[PDB]
C-alpha cells in the first residue's frame, strides 16, 4: 500500500473527493441532471466566461439572448421561478466567481479521470503525484508547528466570532518548479507569511498549478483591489473564504510567504491598472492590524502573529489588512493546514 502517513492520505482524499465537487455545485445551482461532473468541459467553461464578459460591458434585448446562452451552458436549476437574467454588476461578478470554482472542479475531477491503470502503485500514491506537490507533517510537538498554531489563534478577529478555529494537520508543501520560480522576488524586501483561504475542492487546482490570476475577461467587482493574489493576516478574513458551513465544519487554508516589497497602501477601493514605479503590491489598510510588537522574523521572513489591535487608520473601506501581488511568482506557498470550524450559534 501507500507509505505516506495517514494525514496526508486523508489529505489526498479530502481533494479528490467527487462528492465535494457535486456538492459545491449543486450549491450553485447548477443543475447535475442535466451536466454532470463529466459533462464538465473546458471549454464549456472558458467559453461561458466569454459570454459573461460581453454582458459585463453591454451594461437590453441581446442580454436576454445573453442570458439564455450563458445560461443553456452551465443549465441552473431553480425548480421553478426561472433564473435571474445577468444585468447588474452584481449578478455578474457572483456568476464569474462560481464559474472561477468550476474551473478547479474541472481540474480536480481531469487530473483525477487521467492516468494509466497500470496499478502496481496504490491509488492513493497515484494521485499524491498528479498533485506535483512535495508533502510532509509538521510535527505537532515541534516548534514550527507551535508558531503556527499561535498565528492561528492570537489572530481570530473580534468580529468574526461566527465561529472557532481548531488546527488538526500541519503540512509543510513544496509545489514543483516553485522555489525557482520564485527565487528572483527572494532578493525583495518586505516578505511576509501570509493567509490565503479557499474551498477545498480549488486545491487540487491550487497544488498542481499554483494560486493563479483571474484571466483575460472577468468583471473587477468584488475585487477591491484589481485582478491579483489576495492575501489576509488574520486567519479568520482568511477561513471565510474556505466556506465551510456547520454540515462541512472542516476547512484547507493556506499559508504563502509572499515577497511583497515595497506597498502601495491604499484607504478605498481602486481597480488600478499598473502599480506604480517601484511599487511591488498593494495593501489596503484596515481599521484593526496585528501588533506589530509581536511580530516575529523567521528565516528572513515576517510572521505576523501579533493579536489584532488598532491602526491610525480612517478612514477606510477595511476592517482589515489586505495584500495584493500581481504577478504568480510573488508567491511560495509553504504550510497547509486542515482546520476545524467549530461553529457557535
Ligand atoms: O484568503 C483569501 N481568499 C480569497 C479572497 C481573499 C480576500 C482577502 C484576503 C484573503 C482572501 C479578498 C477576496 N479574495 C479574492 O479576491 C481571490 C484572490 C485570488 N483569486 C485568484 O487567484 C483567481 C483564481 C482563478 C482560478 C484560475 N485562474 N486562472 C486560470 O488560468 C485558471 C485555469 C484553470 C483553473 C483555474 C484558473 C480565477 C480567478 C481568480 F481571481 C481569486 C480572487
Amino acid at each position: 500500500k501507500s507509505k505516506l502517513p495517514k494525514p496526508v492520505q486523508d489529505l489526498i482524499k479530502m481533494i479528490f473527493d467527487v462528492e465535494s465537487m457535486k456538492k459545491a455545485m449543486v450549491e450553485y445551482e447548477i443543475d447535475l441532471q442535466k451536466m454532470p461532473l463529466g459533462k464538465l468541459s473546458k471549454r464549456q467553461i472558458q467559453a461561458a466566461y466569454s459570454i459573461l464578459s460581453e454582458v459585463q460591458q453591454a451594461v437590453d434585448s441581446q442580454i436576454l439572448d445573453l442570458s439564455n446562452r450563458f445560461y443553456t451552458l452551465i443549465p441552473h436549476d431553480f425548480g421553478m421561478k426561472k433564473p435571474p437574467l445577468l444585468n447588474n454588476a452584481d449578478s455578474v461578478q457572483a456568476k464569474a466567481e462560481m464559474l472561477d470554482n468550476l474551473l478547479d472542479i474541472e481540474v480536480a475531477y481531469s487530473l483525477l479521470r487521467g492516468g494509466s491503470d497500470d496499478s502496481s502503485k496504490d491509488p492513493i500514491d497515484v494521485n499524491y503525484e498528479k498533485l506535483k506537490t512535495d508533502i510532509k507533517v509538521v510535527d505537532r510537538d515541534s516548534e514550527e508547528a507551535e508558531i503556527i498554531r499561535k498565528y492561528v489563534k492570537n489572530t481570530h478577529a473580534t468580529t468574526h466570532n461566527a465561529y472557532d478555529l481548531e488546527v488538526i494537520d500541519i503540512f509543510k508543501i513544496e509545489r514543483e518548479g516553485e522555489c525557482q520560480r520564485y527565487k528572483p522576488f527572494k532578493q525583495l524586501h518586505n516578505r511576509r507569511l501570509l493567509w490565503h483561504g479557499s474551498r477545498t475542492t480549488n486545491f487540487a487546482g491550487i497544488l498542481s498549478q499554483g494560486l493563479r490570476i483571474a484571466p483575460p475577461e472577468a468583471p473587477v467587482t468584488g475585487y477591491m483591489f484589481g485582478k491579483g493574489i489576495y492575501f489576509a493576516d488574520m486567519v479568520s478574513k482568511s477561513a471565510n473564504y474556505c466556506h465551510t458551513s456547520q454540515g462541512d465544519p472542516i476547512g484547507l487554508i493556506l499559508l504563502g510567504e509572499v515577497a511583497l516589497g515595497n506597498m502601495y497602501e491604499l484607504k478605498h477601493a481602486s481597480h488600478i491598472s499598473k502599480l506604480p514605479k517601484g511599487k511591488h503590491s498593494v495593501k489596503g489598510l484596515g481599521k484593526t492590524t496585528p501588533d506589530p510588537s509581536a511580530n516575529i522574523s523567521l528565516d528572513g521572513v515576517d510572521v505576523p502573529l501579533g493579536t489584532g489591535i488598532s491602526s491610525g487608520v480612517n478612514d477606510t473601506s477595511l476592517l482589515y489588512n489586505e495584500y495584493i501581488v500581481y504577478d504568480i511568482a510573488q508567491v511560495n506557498l509553504k504550510y497547509l493546514l486542515k482546520l476545524k470550524f467549530n461553529f457557535k450559534t
